[PDB]
């Protein structure tokens, strides 16, 4: 299906061949980039005066004078036509004309078109992504790629400022480029051009910027030298920050000055964009003057970004009324999803929704901070430039499909098969939540419900369970030899292994509860602690990032359904043959005895550490907390907030320091056994 869906349609049910032999009228005077497009859909046909006409150009061009009321009069706009004697391509503005030839190349199948008459345009004026995100920025060679596909789908605005460049934020702000990396920015640059993208750098100078004559000077003639690799959009983030560089007058002051001494001394800059302090609604103090006086004190031309109610929220009628009200402009909106930054251990593949469509008018731009794996952003980056381009018409599911099918045409089913259940975020501090697995649920809680109660399961539900583990077998093992798009199958190729895991232990507990005889059922219980073991190896050794590290998958409904079926046949099979096998679901190499305590211990990192509790704590009369690990190894440190041995016996004290954050170094000291028994967070660290 075309995408985005064009504002008006008109299909005839016709179909045309395109052109053995055309005549071409308009080459050289309309978008060059357009023309190009066309003469790589037509190489091997014959350009000559005779034969079917095909006429490309904006309005005011001579090509297309006869259509000049068929163009639609909206920035970027455009008028395609296809009919038995021609061809119209034909653009309200250069950019326009670039946009006819990405929906004209989606028509064309086997050398064939529909006859088809079309009038487009965008509902929102200012569409794409903010590479805005904490981590590992995208590669050079991710960029590229970002690039081309902006340009399919008509997105015109990428924003480059990933938080861990120092170029571009704390404390390198100040400085050009190198020139390695300049001469990559320049790249860009000419390739967003190509793709009629807007390429704004922004520059985030707020956490130790001096309200000066010299800080706003070096600001200017930073920009100044991005000016000078290409750069015709700007922007100044002033988010995540404390400090002076929170002051509204003086942020609407530095841009003002910006506008007015650089935006319009130029004969050529188009976006200039803020985004504020207090960006979202529970974020914005209400005793407080901010947010107006941004709106009051910031020249009219200049954008706002605003990421909705919350920092992680999607954008409603209610929402953006809020905050237009303040800023006295059309909120510029900054949507984080799928923005993975805060939940890193997972992947976030799912569809786009959750905003309003009928508020087009109410913003001025969207953008989406994506992951930072590049390619598995797509299916989202897809769907929002559907959103953003035509929301009236935004079909989530449909885009969702249409998005899989785009980017691994060779391996779409699989795909599809993975993200469905590589969607949701977990538990987070930011309570933000996606819907995952939702077509296997039903069949998953009746199963439960049944199993644990008393009754007997419906045996097409135990099938649905079998069918589904199956085909998350063939999807990882297909998509892992996939080669189509490997550098998205570099960004997956973790989760995919965990997921088949996940899927062969669901298996295996599924054949524990068809319970053969004793010892076919201890056989396949070995198996899942085997593979338990197997995915803790994952989670340990891949994806070691400093905020959530390892590989976690199919969360929401998969696991704890595998999980709590495997909890439940072993208690059965321990009452039944009088057995004692161990009902635990996460292997966990180190254990912990206790008074008090079932909270599992987790590894993270080089840290060992107890899970933080709820039902606050009954603690008296010498009662202890033995922590021993699998081996001996040198201690770093212990930190707790509300003894040590490699023995078992021989113990030593240590001594805490105090800050409300209790925390005693072990100078490598070996340790295997940690004991606490009452006196006056739980974490081990050690060195690995
Ligand atoms: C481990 C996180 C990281 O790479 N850096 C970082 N992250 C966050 O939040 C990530 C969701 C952050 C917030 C405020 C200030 C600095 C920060 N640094
Ligand atoms: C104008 C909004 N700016 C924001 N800055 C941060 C981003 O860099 C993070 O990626 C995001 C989610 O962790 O949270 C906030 S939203
Ligand atoms: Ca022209």
């Amino acid at each position: 299906s075309l995408q985005p869906p064009p504002q008006q349609l008109i299909v005839q049910n016709k179909t045309i061949d395109l052109p053995a032999v055309y005549q071409l009228n308009g080459g050289e005077e309309a978008n060059p980039h357009a023309v190009k497009v066309l003469k790589e859909l037509l190489s091997g046909k014959q350009s000559s005066k005779k034969g079917m006409l095909i006429s490309i150009g904006e309005k005011g061009d001579k090509s297309v004078r006869k259509y000049s009321r068929q163009i639609p009069d909206h920035k970027e706009g455009y008028y395609l036509s296809v009919n038995e004697k021609e061809i119209v391509l034909a653009g309200n503005d250069e950019r326009g004309t670039y946009y006819a030839l990405q929906t004209f190349a989606q028509l064309l199948k086997d050398g064939k078109l529909p006859e088809v008459e079309i009038k487009d345009y965008p509902s929102v004026r200012y569409r794409g992504v903010v590479e805005g995100f904490y981590g590992t920025p995208w590669s050079h060679q991710a960029r590229l790629s970002q690039l081309k596909f902006y340009g399919k789908n008509k997105m015109n605005t990428y924003i480059y400022g990933p938080k861990d460049d120092p170029y571009h934020s704390a404390p390198n702000w100040r400085l050009p480029y190198p020139d390695k990396e300049a001469a990559q920015l320049q790249e860009l640059v000419a390739v967003a051009n190509e793709n009629e993208v807007d390429f704004v750098w922004a520059i985030h100078p707020g956490q130790d910027i001096k309200w000066n004559k010299e800080d706003r000077d070096l600001l200017l003639a930073k920009f100044e030298k991005m000016y000078q690799l290409g750069v015709r959009s700007f922007a100044v983030f002033f988010d995540d920050i404390s400090g002076e560089g929170t002051n509204p007058q003086k942020q609407a002051e530095l841009l003002n000055y910006i506008d007015e001494k650089f935006a319009q001394v130029k004969p050529d800059i188009n976006q200039l964009v803020m985004c504020p302090t207090e960006y979202n609604k529970s974020w914005s103090n209400p005793n407080g003057n901010y947010l107006t006086t941004l709106g009051d004190k910031l020249n009219p031309s200049i954008q706002i970004m605003w990421t909705g109610d919350r920092v992680i929220s999607d954008i409603t009628r209610d929402g953006i009324s809020w905050i237009n009200e303040r800023i006295k402009r059309p909120a510029y909106i900054w949507w984080n999803f799928p923005v993975s930054d805060y939940v890193r251990d997972h992947l976030l593949l799912g569809p786009v929704y959750g905003n309003d469509t009928t508020i087009a008018k109410e913003m001025s731009g969207f953008v989406t901070n994506p992951m930072e794996h590049a390619e598995s952003s797509k299916i989202a980056i897809y769907s929002v430039a559907s959103y953003a381009w035509n929301p009236a018409k935004y079909d989530t599911w449909q885009t969702w499909k249409d998005a899989i099918r785009t980017i691994l045409p060779s391996a779409a089913e699989e795909l599809e098969s993975f993200a469905m259940h590589n969607s949701d975020l977990g538990p987070n501090g930011h309570g933000y939540r996606r819907e995952e697995s939702m077509d296997i649920q039903p069949a998953a809680e009746r199963f439960l419900k049944a199993f644990k109660e008393g009754k007997n399961y419906d045996k097409a539900d135990f099938e649905t369970l079998q069918y589904t583990f199956e085909r998350m077998k063939e999807s990882a093992d297909i998509l892992l030899m996939n080669t189509e798009n490997k550098p998205l199958i570099v960004e997956i190729t973790p989760w995919v292994h965990q997921f088949k895991l996940t899927a062969e232990m669901g298996e295996e507990v599924l054949k524990m509860v068809e319970g053969r005889n004793e010892s076919y059922f201890l056989r396949k219980y070995n198996h899942v602690k085997a593979l338990q073991q197997q995915m803790f190896y994952i989670d340990q050794t891949s994806n070691q990032n400093p905020c959530q590290p390892g590989v976690k998958t199919a969360t929401r409904v998969i696991k704890p359904l595998i999980d709590r079926t495997f909890a439940t046949v072993v208690k059965f099979f321990n009452q039944k043959f009088n057995a004692h096998l161990d009902a635990t679901t996460d292997y966990m190499p180190h254990k912990m005895i206790s008074n008090v305590k079932n909270l599992p211990l987790q590894v993270k990192a080089n840290r060992v550490l107890i899970s933080p509790a709820n039902e606050v704590v009954k603690w008296a009369a010498g009662n202890s907390v033995e922590i021993e690990l699998d081996a001996i190894y040198p201690g770093e440190n212990i930190q707790i907030n509300f003894e040590i041995s490699t023995d078992g016996k021989e113990w030593k004290t240590v001594d805490l320091k105090q800050k409300e954050r209790l925390s005693a170094g072990l100078q490598k000291a070996p340790v295997k056994f940690v004991r606490f028994t009452n006196v006056s967070q739980f974490v081990l660290t050690i060195e690995k």
